[PDB]
């Protein structure tokens, strides 16, 4: 069937999988878990989260243990284990950069700093980063990535178990803002490349003249993006799967490139620059490790652009993070991923993260095709509960949906909505037709209202509680009376794992 | 066998099922649960409460999906599921009215406000209530109910699984006191029919002259009850099952008809007016959603009348409401029903509700024929514990029973009785002969005493503890000594579900 | 000195007292406390709150105990008590309306319903409201309000102790939407006065045509307003002090005119209509009895208009409400009042209410003239802490002020601001000059920032901490180093009642 493919239309985006839009609901294994003895039980816990995609790494360390000789044991164990559990795969290439450092580089490069030079910090000392200015390093990386992509086409070119590939992992530089070895110093003395200055709408000039106090940071950002562009472009020729990079962000007050966050990753302050140099990268993921509504919401706003879909490549594996899956979808997002799900010490919090994320993957997994297609069409709206503001209004032309949090499951709301004690409320509404809606969520109440500039009056016609089994709509019951008198109410997941229901709402007038 | 039939004799009442009095021990489904995919687990939960009757709705919405075409899918599944599980059925016709509103009315009526007019409020605005003054509405309701009763005769005319039928559900008007549409304004300027003022012992005149400030409400009560009389009379011609209506009450400080409670239902302030217009309705049920002893008692007092039996068609599904089963039985009541029992979120309160109600349905179900006959004959007395007054005296001519709450299971009762901490005490006494009594209850002590204007002295002769199995008395043990020294004492249901015992007491003199 | 006078300029408002803007920081006695034996201890408690204005009623009941004969005892004792204690007075005229009812109307009107008719409700029954359609009522009221204002000019025309007069108290009708007596029925069938239809930009027509479902409420709104306009104009002729009316609001989900709130008060849904009929009423005050930030903020938004200043005539006397004094001021408000302060039973809550409100009155009283002039000029911004959003940015052209809640008193702010636990944060900034600012508040941090389209850089030049003694800036110390490294930080009132300090901040560039 078709190749997985990233698609952009009218400022909206979609990941095309097997011909249609696809919503990634992902769980990532820990860094050191992509090994054949660990993979089966680690992928079992991915199934227990009801995710559709597992994110797991391929280590350059083990993939090229000797120059030109490649070992596919691990990647083959990954894909086999996913296939046997019905999962798609997001392949993470731990190449020259993982977390802004070089620790996953093969031993034969770690041993030869003369052939494969490290960056030099302001004091002249080496750091654990490869130099983005020496042709040997970017060619080694681009060569090994090509070997991986070529093997990927060979064993997965028909099945397409691998759905996306992440080129590097949180790239940039930890330990310095820019390279101070000779080649980097020489490059920094040259002016900005003219194609870059044009793409930004800027005259020609030096890094200082076009970027001010951010000259060094912007310089290394372009060096890192141009390096990755070579590696990415190489893999494209072998096998043009969709490619993305993930970002250790500039957020939570992090202000120091090279210590707070890797200098020269795809951070908000250099975003347009970074993308201008990477036409072979399709989109950018955000690694969001916070629970705060304002900060989470702020990051998503930075990266949900006409040129970039919302896409959470990583978020903390904790209960308090589950509501944002609905915010992310509600900004047109293509996917949502929790990190570090396997083998954690047993604790209340770890059980609570399992139960919380299992629940809404279990709830939206049977709906993902419908959700994805509606997100591309602009017919999907979704929201996460905000602590100081327990009400939202969703507009659907002639109709409006008023979403309330902290209301009782039955009866009149209080004068002042208190919100939910754990602020876990969320809701999604997909407009199926001019007067039909699919609704689902957790700890929320929704009420539909008509305006329309008619003289006519709005009313409920049919409320169907049901499930989709294979993409067939199975009506369990029809809601009315008590179940309709005070809006449509979504409670909690029961102890047996079952999440709040999915509802088909048809309205009309008289 | 015999058609189920409501019976009145000497100001005492009984529901005749299969030729004899029958006590309804009922559990009602949630409004949206009478659907084929939901009924089996729902009805299973009724069985676990040991009810003899399930109360479940037939939705006009689904029963006549097009004018004159009727669908029996749901009603057949409800009768089928009940027969399989040993249950009798109390069928609830969600017709023109459910909780004062028209939401169960078919789509082809909701779409045509011009053929099927809605009530108008004092601002001229429509409300969610069909007009009771336009022939098209009452006729469509009457015609549909007729079809339902005709079908019921066809599939259940011999078996009589359906025992009683509720015509509408909490009727009256929410949104306004009376109709301000043209037909309602017209009728309101006409005088009071002659027959109603006659039945009320009133002179002829206008609504304001005979009812004062209650003119509008009394007007809509008559209009509502006359509308329902047409629907019930049509049903009585097809299949004359016993018919009743349930009442969203004027209680608990509710004072505003149209917003506190449906204006025009069989509320206590318009009861005799409502019943005069409804000879085809056999009795009225009370929907009591409170746990307070004084308010619960007061409402049963209002509705336990020479022309009307005590009958709880809905009460809250909570442990605190279990004792009132015995207060209702002890006022002549014919049945008791807990509402909304299926599929609730698991919680200690819901587990306590199941445990409390299953226990006394389990305790009284083998006894129901005896209790129902005794109640018709005036031989049944039963009480519920009152918080400030933990003692009751029951008079049986020559013999009196002293019922105490909060005494120990054995030994001397304290100087001041404290009652039970949870106030759960209740007790029932059926006089079987001139010197023989059947006794059962929860958390109670009963001592028998003889007066009788003899020089003779009363004494205990024989106390049999045991059970009724298929209408057969099975003696387990005989009580004496410790078990008799300090009255007969009933404790608590054990964790294995077994409720306190049934006692046959035989007394004498010397 | 100059007559008190309300003033509007460029869509900004001010209350002029002694020739200059004046910010009312008010406390209102309980309804029954304006009696000679009660006033002195009651007024003493007002001084304990450090208020500048006491609000207290004059009762028509006692002021006119026989027709035409007036008793000035209570009003003389109120004024005498305020002058002793250095308080200004806001006089409240409990006339024909107080809380939508007539209970303060004199006895000789209460005995004579024939001469002074009551409104009739929809059932033809009287209610406790004088009819707004019979001339005898309005003329009685206006005659006595005239007498009061004339006596006010005689005894206070030079001193001007009385600063504003409230005409009626929360007027409107409780018990009915409109009068159903003959006069009101007749008028309600007439068309809208042309002047009113012009003022609202509407064609000629009936009440139903021009207001739809709000015909009755708009009709009585106008009847009430015009009645008051007669009373107010009569008093403007005697003594043209500023005059206002206070509103029992349509807020907190109140939806039912006549029962939730007095039908026809100056509520949000009839506001323009009400003012169009009341030119002799200068402004409208809001009685806000909630603690919720959304609802408090929403009401202030509704009534802070180009034609009306924010003015909180009543708010709950509780600690939770003290932050809103600063939100009200930041919306141009002219005054803020706490209600019911004297003689309350001793409790933790009442003690906290005295401490919270005495604190910020003590903080802002010595600054009130400066705050009032600054607010008129548009140079004043102030904020109250929002629970979900613990940051705010204040723009002052070239300079910006970042306000943080929940920061430590010293040291770095956390990545995520948690806000204050009790949400008591609030801060006010008065721009004194192009680079000078006055700052004060509670539990808040502020940091200034320069942008300004220069190449220059911002810097602090001088921070003075101190007070205003009698119009004098008295510097106590100058803040630098630790007290300036993490913004300027306001903590809490100490147990000795001293509130956080007042800062003068001079900035500059280089």
């Amino acid at each position: 069937e078709e190749l997985p493919r990233f698609f952009t239309q009218n400022g909206r985006h979609a990941l095309l999988v097997d011909g249609a839009p696809y919503t990634i609901l992902a769980a990532q294994l820990h860094n050191s878990s992509a090994w054949p003895a660990v993979l089966p039980p680690a992928l079992d816990q991915v199934v227990a989260l009801h995710a559709n995609t597992v994110e797991a790494p391929v280590y350059w360390e083990q993939f090229e243990p000797a120059p030109g000789r490649f070992d596919t044991t691990n990647v083959d164990a990954l894909i086999a284990g996913a296939r046997k559990r019905g999962l798609r795969v997001a392949l993470l290439w731990f190449g020259s950069w993982k977390n802004g450092q070089m620790h996953y580089v093969p031993e034969w490069i770690k041993r030869d700093e003369a052939t494969y030079p490290r960056m030099r910090d302001a004091n002249g000392e080496p750091v654990d980063v490869l130099s983005p200015h020496v042709a040997a390093n970017v060619q080694a990386d681009a060569r090994a990535f090509t070997a991986l992509m070529q093997h990927l086409r060979k064993i997965d070119g028909d099945r397409h178990t691998v759905i996306v590939v992440q080129v590097e992992n949180e790239p940039g530089a930890i330990g310095t803002v820019r390279d101070h070895g000779p080649a980097g110093e020489a490059a920094f003395a040259q002016p900005v490349p003219a194609a870059i200055a044009a793409a930004l709408g800027k005259p020609a000039g030096s890094w200082q003249q076009l970027f001010g106090a951010e000259a060094a940071e912007a310089f290394n950002a372009h060096a890192t993006a141009a390096y990755i562009e070579q590696v990415a472009a190489a893999g494209k020729r072998a096998y043009p799967l969709p490619l993305y990079v993930n970002t250790w962000l500039r957020y939570k007050g992090k202000r120091y490139p090279g210590m707070d966050y890797p200098s020269g990753g795809a951070t908000v302050n250099v975003f347009a620059l970074w993308r201008a140099a990477t036409p072979s990268i399709d989109f950018i993921g955000t690694d969001i490790y916070t629970s705060d509504y304002g900060e989470y919401t702020k990051v998503i706003g930075q990266y949900a652009r006409p040129d970039n879909p919302a896409w959470v490549s990583e978020t903390g594996f904790e209960a308090a993070t589950a509501p944002y899956l609905f915010h992310v979808l509600g900004q047109g997002g293509i996917g949502f991923s929790v990190f570090g799900i396997d083998g954690n010490p047993d604790s209340g919090a770890n059980r609570a993260a399992i139960a919380a994320h299992a629940a809404n993957f279990r709830q939206l997994a049977p709906l993902q095709r419908l959700i994805a297609q509606a997100n591309l069409d602009g017919r999907l709206q979704a929201v996460a509960e905000q602590p100081g503001a327990p009400q939202r209004t969703l507009r659907f032309g002639d109709w409006e949906a008023k979403v309330s949090f902290g209301a009782p499951l039955w009866g009149d709301a209080p004068a002042i909505l208190p919100g939910n004690d754990d602020h876990a409320g969320r809701l999604l509404v997909a407009q199926l037709g001019p007067e039909e809606f699919l609704v689902t969520g957790t700890a929320a109440r929704i009420e539909f209202f008509r305006s329309a500039a008619d003289t006519r009056h709005g009313q409920l016609l049919q409320v169907e509680q049901g499930r989709y089994v294979d993409g067939r709509w199975q009506m369990e019951r029809q809601l009315n009376g008590d179940q309709t008198d005070y809006g449509l109410n979504f409670g909690r997941t029961d102890a047996a794992g079952q999440p709040p229901p999915v509802l088909r709402v048809r309205v009309g007038s008289y």
